[PDB]
């Protein structure tokens, strides 16, 4: 909840102030022009600062905590893997995995059982990202394994390291090392298997390269003639963490928000029934699911993942009107930017159509850095199309099949400090079926 007090301090003291706690301090930036200066116009004057001390233990030299030449080299190598053909193929994976979740919800609906949606969404996004990135099937939606428990142990340690530098106003360290070893060994097995597959395949590599039997990013990188084993594992681990935690929270907060506005749910149900019905969405459906897209856009506005971006000055600069030297630890409050009453009409209202339904999708450019769901400038998210489609698919397929409501007596929904916005106790919902089992599958065109 660290960003919550920063909001009211922003209202009183403005778009840049120094939050001091004893002999240390952070600069808190909530001004879109200043954010644009740091993230895009003058990014060369900034490092990821504290972000690296948080994530280094698991991401190593991966893209998110990296800076300098190793960042530039790996960025140029990895971005080509997320080409249009790859993203189009991942939409099939999104639908298959979302359908496996629907089967779980359908079983609960038939028994009248309530469901805790945050944990289910975490399993869904873990299953998707493991397959998309390095061709592994966690199947966390169905089972628990030592590999799955290792990932969540590592995730929890990353959460602990995120809260550690933040002011408030062994045996675990051995379990972490064991979990890291199991995941690294697991990745090593996949890398070895994939190299064998690359050596035996007959496919000329091109800019749209994709082996249809193994379309993972790991396979693209290996067939491209890419670096060391440590570096490749770090690259994969970074994308695993990034693509799991973010969308798990986006889906959680999207369905929380849906319970707050029945008229939005009605309009969403109308679109999904009309556009996809019971179908697995395709790439063509991504442009037609316009209201679903806006619901996702508005969820990311109200609950950004992460709610803050972290930088450190490595040179002199000017922020707003204020000169700074190198060494300033800076938190850009995406939360404040997204909820600023100066730049948003009825900023606290869940209103998917605050951007025209038939107009351009909102991004950091056309919102002039008052909206930054995927960051901006050279360090902008590389999975932004991937994740946007992933969440549209999950939302649409679930809303097609079920009605969701806050469960009676459910624990309150409150936020926590972390890399992403988790709830305190989950999102406990009742789930009822919208369609009949004996109805013929409906395929609209
Ligand atoms: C809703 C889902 C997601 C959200 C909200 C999100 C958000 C972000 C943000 C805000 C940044 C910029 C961080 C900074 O500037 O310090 C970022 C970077 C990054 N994200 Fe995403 N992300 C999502 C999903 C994904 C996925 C699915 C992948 C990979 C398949 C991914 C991989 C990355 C990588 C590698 C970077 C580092 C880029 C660089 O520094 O060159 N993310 N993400
Ligand atoms: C950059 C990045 C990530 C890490 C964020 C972290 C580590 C945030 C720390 C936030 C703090 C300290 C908030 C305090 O209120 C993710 C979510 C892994 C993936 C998407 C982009």
């Amino acid at each position: 909840a660290f960003f919550i007090p920063l909001y009211e301090l922003f209202l009183t003291y403005g778009g840049i102030f120094r939050l001091t706690f004893g002999p240390k301090s952070f600069l808190i930036v909530s001004d879109p022009s200043i954010a644009k200066h740091i993230l895009k116009d003058n990014a060369k004057a900034y490092s990821k600062g504290i972000l690296a001390e948080i994530l280094d233990f698991v991401m190593g030299k991966g893209l998110i905590p990296a800076d300098g030449e190793i960042w530039r080299r790996r960025r140029r190598a990895i971005v080509p893997a997320l080409h249009q053909k790859y993203v189009a193929a991942m939409i099939s994976l999104f639908g298959e995995a979302s359908d496996r979740l629907c089967q779980k919800l359908d079983a609960a609906a038939l028994k009248g059982e309530e469901v805790e949606m945050e944990s289910l969404f975490s399993r869904l996004t873990l299953d998707i990202i493991g397959k998309a990135v390095f061709n592994y099937d966690f199947d966390s939606l169905t089972n628990d394994t030592g590999v799955i428990e290792a990932v969540y142990t590592v995730l929890r340690e990353a959460e602990d390291r995120s809260v550690s530098p933040i002011p408030v106003w062994s045996p675990r360290q051995r379990k972490v090392a064991t979990s890291l070893k199991l995941i690294n060994d697991t990745l090593d097995d996949l890398i070895a298997t994939c190299k064998r597959m690359v050596e035996e395949e007959e496919l000329q590599f091109h800019e749209e390269y994709m082996n249809e039997r193994d379309p993972s990013i790991l396979h693209f990188l290996l067939a491209s003639g890419d670096v060391s084993s440590k570096q490749l594992r770090d690259d994969l681990m970074t994308m695993l963490i990034a693509g799991h935690e973010t969308s798990a929270a986006v889906l959680t907060w999207t369905f929380y928000l849906l319970t707050t506005e029945p008229s939005v749910v009605a309009k969403l149900q109308e679109e999904v029934d009309s556009v996809i019905g019971d179908r697995f969405p395709t790439i063509q459906d991504m442009k037609k699911l316009k209201y679903t897209t806006r619901v996702m856009n508005e969820s990311l506005r109200l609950y950004p993942q992460p709610p803050v971006l972290i930088r450190r000055s490595i040179d002199n600069d000017i922020l707003g009107e204020y000169p700074i030297k190198r060494g300033e630890d800076i938190f850009i409050s995406v939360w404040n930017l997204h909820r600023s009453p100066l730049h948003w009409d009825d900023a606290e209202k869940f209103n998917p159509e605050r951007w025209p339904l038939d107009g351009p999708n909102p991004n950091e450019t056309n919102q002039n850095f008052s909206y930054l769901p995927f960051g901006g400038g050279p360090r902008k998210c590389i999975g932004d199309m991937f994740a946007s489609f992933e969440n549209v698919v999950a939302i649409a397929m679930l809303i097609r099949r079920f009605n969701f409501q806050i469960a009676p007596g459910a624990p309150p929904v409150k936020m926590t400090t972390g890399a992403t916005i988790h709830t305190t106790e989950g999102l406990k919902l009742t789930v009822t079926k919208r369609t009949k089992p004996l109805d013929i599958p409906s395929v609209p065109i």
